[PDB]
């Protein structure tokens, strides 16, 4: 009888009530993990939880705005109470970037983008580390973007923050290695979600982006789910400090 | 919970020992029909014996990847026996000898570039038409961490592994219209015969561990899961990608 | 010729080490340079030393973290020289060795602010002036830590990697204005900033072995590439990071 | 005169990028021996640079021939007393062709001339640079090393390979005080690249595709090479510098 690869593991996935995070949450649970979903809006949490509990998956949810230290610490407490520990963290939140010239980006946009996109995952990782230590180790996946390698103009704050996350991933992987905590990164290309709607709103704009990105199709949320589940599993025990691009062939880096 | 490579047919070059053998075993555990192959018939024999004795759908044939005739025959062998080809894993390398660039002969450069760079390109060429007939396929090329972080003393080998990064990219772009995916595995230090020089003395092992900033050396099976995943339709949105399996050893952003 | 003849350059954090070496070189290559840092006394001494070498260098206080200091830096240069051609952004927070587990939220905020946000806003403040000159050159100082972080400095590491992203995104954004944006990424240079890594002689030797280098860098080892990148001889180089690290591993 | 009294070999330096490099090095004070496959190209190259008052001489060297490489080194030593700089610039002309149509002969010639030859040419100069207390090597790769276009797979692979050669040589040769760096040009207007710019319609198409405002010229590559060859770049080794006018490459 083939065993579940995340049998008896406990996972937190932030920003997991829609799109990529939701797709990741579902797969981890499909792969045997107890999962706690969260996002900012309680009405988003309930529907995600209802949908996934509808499928017989070990899933519960709570509100957690990753920008709020209270929420982050409460997310960890909820999971530990319910399941007795934490083995996996997937950090997936990002601030919706407004398209504009760097000359029109305000200081408040910079502050919010760096806070939510860069500081928050660092502090969210800090919050889970002691619990992961108790279990003998763990796995962290940070979600950046192809934009880290290939920036488009108009999204400078967002671009910078996703590149920063390549460093956060590398530096945490080295620091947390003695605790047997692996730290990897998912860098999606253009995935069809509400987040990216501006870029596939029109069938003309979808075709224009495909030609620009040198891709045959846009990604779906579930195209990101398998690699994250693999990375979170003991089968990937010799992979740490690694960013995996899931971009359908769009240019990234060697 | 399905076999992720059910009904798929896979060639793995250089699959009678170490990483290649472990990839072969895992592809077959995940449902694939696998043809294993290497230069020496004796290794092919016991490779097949071992894996068939575990109940895996595996057969073998001799294939030196430097020989056009062997490459073509490997493909013919799989087509005849299974009806087509879905997956190629190119794993062969020339065993490099430690030496200065001042003592590397022209014949060493030629052989290294032939076997390590040209042969995977021609092997892939040999499978493309068969993958086209199945509606697409997956290719995985085995490079090395050396491609990003070369050690002195192995310059021809180092150059060939970096070249393979380029081969993976250029082929992924070329073959995308045929729905063929091309990705690359870049292992760090894995305990095999190939690498024995770097881990035969326990003092050398702990020395390498500190040099490479790792807590342990890899085993062959540490490479199998990612390759089996990349060869699957669960990775349909991953092509042109090199994945490093080096236990944290530095590579690149 | 004098490759930067009649060009006007701002270098932030330019009263010691790398930033001072850059200021000296730009000036030697013909440029009018305005040097600046937080402390007036540091500014005074840097200016005195360079003017005594007959170079066209004046100073002013500018803490790059303060909006008003950045605006005043530009205003000072525009009043004295008539415009701005070159910005080199060189300031960073001094990093303290410690675990991610001990790094406070306040350390994250300050590091991201001074090391990442400030360069972006300092660039914003020089863009309109560079436009009026027909274009210009921006060089951002990051670090080898951007590519090859060591443990104990995570916030600084993350901020330096962010700067690679900033360089690239700004290069693309400002290309239509004929503004080039490139980045210097130094390896271990012997300055006060890095003194924890070289003041003890046995530590220095240890870092050489670890970093795979034959010697540590000196501030002047960084100055030539920066002055080149600011010249019209580099007019087809933008979006580029150049590592000055004595062969220490970085990237392909 | 940053290169005063230095002796520079530049392969494939009778036209385009190699020629612009040879000119600049000579302008910066170096004695330069230019070379390529054809004597009339060499003679024209040499005549033009000598007419500018530069210390340049020439000789024939096909980089694919062991005897030519060694004789190039002997020629420079005989004339000037030693060798300080090597710039390796030669490449086989690539023609658009699907990987399915690339012959094994094209794979061999491309790996030979683009990868093995630079390595063996460096090997040829190393003992001489040792006698001078060190030296500087620059290898010309391409933006194609990072961002390959379809239809040029062998060339693309060979240019990525040169990134590795730069890195492995820089490490191996550092103890002999020999620095090794790489130039990676974007689209430069030369005969080598004519398929991508000769037609104006094609030029505009490539500019859009590469996200550049202009094509490069050969002299756009000269300064960085001369810099890298100078002692002002003594803390730079193992480094590839892209000269691509903003086209994407890498972080
Ligand atoms: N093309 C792409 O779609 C693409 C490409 C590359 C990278 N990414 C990355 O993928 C992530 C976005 O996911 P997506 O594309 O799947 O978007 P999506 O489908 O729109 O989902 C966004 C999710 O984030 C949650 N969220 C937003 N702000 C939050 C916060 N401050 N704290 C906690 N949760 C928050 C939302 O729920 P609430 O509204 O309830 O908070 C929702 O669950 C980002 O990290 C993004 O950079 C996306
Ligand atoms: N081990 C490591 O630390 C490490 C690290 C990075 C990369 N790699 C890469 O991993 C790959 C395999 O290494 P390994 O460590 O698993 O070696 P291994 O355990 O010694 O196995 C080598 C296999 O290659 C076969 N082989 C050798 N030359 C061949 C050829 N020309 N054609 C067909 N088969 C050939 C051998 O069988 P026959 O002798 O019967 O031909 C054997 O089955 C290589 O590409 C290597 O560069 C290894
Ligand atoms: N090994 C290395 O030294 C190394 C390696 C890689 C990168 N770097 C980068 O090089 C830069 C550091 O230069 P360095 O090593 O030359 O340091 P340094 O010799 O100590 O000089 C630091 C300079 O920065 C000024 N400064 C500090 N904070 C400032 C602020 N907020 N606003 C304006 N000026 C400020 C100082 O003057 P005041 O005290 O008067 O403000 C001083 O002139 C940083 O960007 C660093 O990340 C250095
Ligand atoms: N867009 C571009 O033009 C571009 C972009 C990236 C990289 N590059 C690189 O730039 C380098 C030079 O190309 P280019 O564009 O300057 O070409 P170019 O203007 O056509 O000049 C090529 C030079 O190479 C010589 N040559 C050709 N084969 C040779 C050989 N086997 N041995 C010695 N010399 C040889 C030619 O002289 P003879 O005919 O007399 O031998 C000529 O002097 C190549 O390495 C190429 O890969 C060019």
């Amino acid at each position: 009888t083939r065993r579940d690869p995340l049998a008896n593991k406990v996972a937190l996935v932030t920003a997991s009530t829609d799109g990529i995070g939701f797709a990741i949450a579902r797969r981890l649970a499909q792969d045997g993990a107890h999962v706690v979903v969260s996002s900012r809006k309680q009405q988003n949490v309930d529907q995600a939880v209802a949908t996934l509990q509808g499928e017989g998956l070990s899933v519960t949810g709570t509100v957690c705005h990753v920008g709020k230290a209270e929420d982050r610490e409460r997310l960890v407490a909820t999971a530990v109470k319910l399941h007795g520990g934490i083995d996996i963290l997937v950090s997936n939140a990002a601030v919706n970037p407004f398209f504009g010239s760097i000359m029109d980006v305000t200081e408040e946009v910079w502050d919010k983008t760096l806070d939510i996109n860069v500081k928050a995952p660092a502090l969210m990782t800090k919050a889970v580390v002691p619990e992961m230590e108790k279990r003998g180790g763990g796995s962290v996946v940070i979600v950046s973007s192809i934009a880290a390698f290939s920036p488009s103009p108009g999204f400078s704050p967002y671009n910078v923050s996703k590149t920063a996350l390549l460093g956060l991933t590398k530096t945490l992987a080295i620091e947390l290695a003695p605790r047997n905590i692996r730290v990897n990164c998912l860098a999606p290309g253009l995935i069809k979600t509400s987040f990216s709607r501006m870029l596939w709103m029109d069938k003309e704009k979808e075709e224009s982006m495909k030609e620009t990105l040198r891709i045959r199709r846009l990604g779906e949320p579930e195209d990101c789910a398998g690699i994250v589940s693999f990375l979170c599993s003991e089968d990937a025990s010799y992979i740490t400090g690694e960013t995996v691009v899931v971009g359908g062939g769009t240019p990234s880096r060697l």
